[PDB]
DNA sequence: GACCCTCCCCTTAGGGGAGGGTC
DNA sequence: GACCCTCCCCTTAGGGGAGGGTC
């Protein structure tokens, strides 16, 4: 009342660090009422402690410091408004994050499936859920000459909506009795969608579509140039032996086992085709 | 395939800035496959573009860069785990924020009431909702000698739970036919609670309680030392004239109209008492 | 002894230059 | 011409010292 608080006093009283008070002083957000012309010691009054309330609350909600300066100068009505601003900014952060919880949750579901592989290199028939995907005409591309860059445009579309880029790389081609790799060309290349958020101004050359719900003859394995083709062969054979009727392209997905530059790269390949 | 991408090429392809690639290089998160010993130009392969997926997704969810380095080295199972970590960290952020939406919403409701004052300086009788509060025995304090520092301990308790410090400052005293200020002493001083989150290890000397739901004889005004007492007088008179029966202490709240150091300080005073 | 002062260095993830040199 | 290089300065909100000087 009729004396001042030293810095340490204020700091214990308002639960704000000395360093912070000192800094709040440098920026002129909150200044000691008095500074001893000799010692440079900061001294504060009791009445001024109340200006800290605003500072602490705004800090708590994450208002930048230089905004608080603008905030101090408000009568209630205008400060009421100010708060609705903070509210809608918090709702955005909420929507953003809840979207994010759902996405990761899904990314996870997809990882689990690809570690619960029944076995590698043998053919399974399984019942699959729909997978939404964006795809593009693969303009004469195939296994021997497709690049990561081929996917770039698709990826830009996905990332803009989903946020989460990392995924598998897909392509499709016709089920034929192929007798070598060079014999084969992809129909479409594609990548899966994870969200249900409208894609911004998608352009004609992309197609939003799905790998439909159905029974599927599958084969999955860890990639090796040798095994690519010979595994497809198993799949062809499997189908011929059981006289199954195929009802879609061959769908091939490729997904990195890891993303380390320090280790040898390695991929999971999965090839599936729908049967009746 | 049999050549490299320059930096600008990669940047267009992965939608990552040159500055970022350059930086990701400085930290060894992602390094060009080749650097021209003469020009220092960075050159990248197609195969390596895939390491960016992880980088971009993790960046999207806000993993610090130095964590991504640890993240790259994971097989799927361990990376699955990693993701559940990210999930629970997102839930915390969600709980935090949703708490925050509710708090501000309330802070707002309270501001509206104190701008919908029916009029200042005249007495109203109104029906009030409960207000939860923490209070402490005011050890002989009163109007003439209470400080902001008096509230400090209460405030520490509130802030630890609510996050939001800024509020009104309350006190209570006995309804007597006072004939001067020095005649009066506060019973308890208090501050309102905003959350319903358990207060951490509150200590006996605090009381969690409320200003109960009821009818109340009120008077509110903008503070002036003169008007403090004379307004109380109106309230006493009001009650005597209508022979009302009082059923609680006088509750006094004080709230800053603004938090500017640059303007003259100014307070709203509200004095209310419960009647049957 | 305890408290306070200034000044200097640190962390994040780059963006915006300037002034080279290179495709 | 357009692209790329290095190096230097910038923003946030302080925390952790060191080496004074002061309660
Ligand atoms: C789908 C083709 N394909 C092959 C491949 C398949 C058969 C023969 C030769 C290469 C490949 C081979 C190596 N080593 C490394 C990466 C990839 C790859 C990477 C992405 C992608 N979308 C397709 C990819
Ligand atoms: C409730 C008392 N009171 C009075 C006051 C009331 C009557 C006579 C003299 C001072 C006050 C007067 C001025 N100028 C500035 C701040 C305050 C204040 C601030 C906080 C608080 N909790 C109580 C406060």
């Amino acid at each position: 009342k009729e004396s001042y608080y030293s810095i340490g006093e204020v700091s214990k009283l308002a639960n704000v660090s000395i360093k912070a008070l000192r800094y709040y002083d440098k920026i002129d957000l909150f200044k000691p009422a008095y500074v001893d012309p000799d010692t440079s010691y900061r001294y504060y009054t009791d009445s001024q402690l109340i200006h800290l309330d605003l500072i602490k609350s705004l800090k708590y909600i994450g208002t930048p410091l230089e905004e608080m300066k603008k905030a101090q100068d408000l009568e209630m009505e205008e400060l009421f408004a100010f708060y609705t601003e903070q509210e809608r900014q918090i709702r955005e952060k909420l929507d953003f994050l809840s979207a994010l919880e759902q996405t990761i949750s899904l990314v996870k579901k997809r990882m689990k499936r690809q570690m619960e592989y029944p076995a590698l290199g043998e053919v399974f028939v399984l019942d699959e859920e729909e997978i939404r995907i964006i795809q593009t005409e693969a303009e004469g591309l195939g296994p021997e000459n497709v690049l990561n860059a081929s996917y770039s445009k698709l990826k830009k579309f996905i990332e803009s909506a989903d946020g989460f880029t990392n995924n598998s790389y897909g392509a499709t081609f016709s089920f034929q009795p192929y007798t070598s790799i060079d014999e084969m060309t992809y129909r479409h290349i594609f990548t899966p969608v994870l969200t249900n958020k409208q894609i911004s101004s998608i352009t004609p050359d992309m197609e939003i579509t799905t790998i439909p719900k159905g029974r599927y003859a599958c084969i999955a394995y860890n990639f090796s140039p040798e095994h690519y083709f010979l595994n497809l062969q198993k799949l062809i054979k499997y189908i011929a032996d059981r006289q199954l009727t195929v009802v879609s392209d061959v769908y091939e997905l490729i997904i990195p086992i890891h993303y380390s530059p320090k280790k040898q790269e390695e991929y999971r390949v999965e090839m599936k085709i729908r049967i009746l």
